[PDB]
């Protein structure tokens, strides 16, 4: 339900969330899913996806 | 191991991974962890997290 945060994390991108460690944070279910690192096997580029998009071969 | 895609995505960001239904997907096991959408309840601000750097309160 609630975690809370072990180290500092800067922000990469317009997306993810900076915060400190000692933070609460609540996750937030929602239609993606989990985000995973994917290298495609179909083009060789890589970068993160939407997990619930995707299902084991 | 091995996934395929269900749909198409067209990737949001610089990070995100742009794919078309019918590719083959090979999730890169790192440091990170999964990303999670994360809301925190210290700051008010959203945004997806590396899981690997939170733990249940």
């Amino acid at each position: 339900m609630t975690f809370v945060a072990l180290y500092d994390y800067e922000a990469r991108t317009e997306t993810d969330l900076s915060f400190k460690k000692g933070e609460r944070l609540q996750i937030v279910n929602n239609t993606e899913g989990d985000w995973w690192l994917a290298h495609s096997l179909t083009t060789g580029r890589t970068g993160y996806i939407p997990s619930n998009y995707v299902a084991p071969s």
